[PDB]
């Protein structure tokens, strides 16, 4: 059956593709301008927006947006005369969501919009940080490193709930039972009950992350509270701090940019025959034969941007450095040592001192990634506790079915958290 899995997920690859080629001709992007990942970003966001209508489900906009809520837009970036230029777009939603129809044969295609989703949600997790928003709601700095996903949607759903972090989980919880602490009807009424369905399936959702049967055991008790209080908000933080030692299951998927599955459908690829799979070699061989470029501001260090990049293609922001520096081939530095800034482009950016920059997206190797009484026993459940890869090993790209699979070499000497001494823009 893994085949008819294979070949669905290929499907969806290619519409993303066949609908960024459409685009780009419907915008007049040359090759350089449709390969510039600020582009992307947009075209990616568009679709979102023509689909979301105002649900905040595959994305969230500025009240500005909301000015005009038939039409959809944002900035496309053209190279004119060695500049670049910024100009803001305007489609109409229908003839948006037209051309997503049409490009996946008059079929919804709601995987492809998620993946972007995944892929947009991937990469603010590579580019920004999220501790002023932890001391905010209360939480603990140092829960960073389980913050997967904590730049979804609102109302992102079934899709989102897979690939949110264990910290995640618990800061939409925590910011859920300080709605209730100052509003005395918020379990009340229609309004409550619908709270409390919420409530019960981001306890429901948490509890299936953990893989011990104590801290399972532990969100049943937080789930069955009918009006949680600070008791509740205690044994969410205590089991929050007990995943930064006690691993969860957390999945990580690499989702590229539509500029990435553009190129590579309009050179003839049939993702739906040839099949298409997130986990393996899939995403790391389309990345060796994939030219994406993007906008650089001064003083900052192309090398540090395209691992900005690279890592959110990977999905690896909060996976172990050691590991990242032996798959990339470079080293793979802790955000605070990258001279860089986020690859989107503020509206107020001086786009006369705008450069451009290749982005370097290829790896040396491919792997393939596998995702009270009860607080005293995973209190003494952290003291049973060094770099850890579980698998085989990894592989050249010339090595596609895995049969010779090379141990690894880390320093455990050198980082291993990517968070560590952290001064990246905080997300907002
Ligand atoms: N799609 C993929 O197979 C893919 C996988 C991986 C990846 C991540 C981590 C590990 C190490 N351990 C972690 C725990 O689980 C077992 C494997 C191996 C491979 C990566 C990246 F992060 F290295 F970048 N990128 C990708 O694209």
């Amino acid at each position: 059956n893994a085949t008819e899995i294979r070949a669905s997920v290929g499907k969806m690859i290619g519409g993303i593709g066949r609908f960024y080629i459409q685009m780009c001709t419907e915008l007049k992007l040359s090759d350089y301008e449709g390969r510039l990942i600020q582009n992307s970003l947009t075209i990616e966001r568009m679709v979102l927006s023509a689909f979301d209508e105002r649900r905040n489900k595959y994305l969230e906009e500025h009240p500005s947006a909301g000015k005009d809520p038939k039409k959809t837009g944002g900035p496309i970036y053209r190279r004119v005369n060695g500049k670049w230029m910024r100009e803001l777009i305007l489609y109409d939603k229908e003839e948006i969501r037209r051309i997503w129809r049409q490009a996946n044969n008059g079929d919804d295609a709601t995987a492809g919009l998620t993946h972007m989703m995944i892929w947009h949600s991937n990469l603010n997790d590579a580019t920004y940080q999220r501790t002023r928003a932890l001391v905010r709601t209360g939480m603990d700095p140092r829960m960073c490193s389980l913050m997967q996903g904590s730049t979804l949607p609102r109302r992102s759903g079934a899709a989102g709930a897979a690939v949110k972090g264990v910290g995640t989980m618990v800061m939409e919880l925590v910011r859920m039972i300080k709605r209730g602490i100052n509003d005395r009807n918020f379990w009340r009424g229609e309004n409550g009950r619908k709270t409390r369905i919420a409530y019960e399936r981001m306890c429901n959702i948490l509890k299936g992350k953990f893989q011990t049967a104590a801290q399972k055991a532990m969100m049943d008790q937080v789930r069955e509270s009918r009006n949680p209080g600070n008791a509740e908000f205690e044994d969410l933080t205590f089991l929050a701090r007990s995943a930064l030692i006690l691993r969860g299951s957390v999945a990580h998927k690499s989702c590229l940019p539509a500029c990435v599955y553009g190129p590579a459908v309009a050179s003839g690829y049939d993702f739906e025959r040839e099949g298409y799979s997130l986990v393996g070699i899939d995403p790391f061989r389309l990345l060796q034969n994939s030219q994406v470029y993007s906008l650089i501001r001064p003083n900052e260090n192309p090398a540090h941007k395209s691992q900005l990049v690279w890592m959110a293609c990977h999905s690896a922001a909060f996976e172990d450095l050691r590991v990242l520096s032996f798959i990339k081939g470079t080293k793979v530095l802790p955000r605070g040592k990258l001279s860089t800034r986020g690859v989107q482009i503020a509206s107020n950016e001086n786009m006369e001192t705008m450069e451009s920059s290749t982005l370097e997206l290829r790896s040396r190797y491919w792997a393939i990634r596998t995702r009270d009484m009860r607080t005293e026993i995973i209190r003494m459940m952290e003291s049973a506790r060094d770099v850890s890869f579980q698998g085989r090993g990894v592989f050249e790209l010339s090595d596609e079915k895995a049969a010779s699979p090379i141990v690894p070499s880390f320093d455990m000497s050198n980082e291993g958290s990517y968070f560590f001494g952290d001064n990246a823009e905080e997300y907002d």
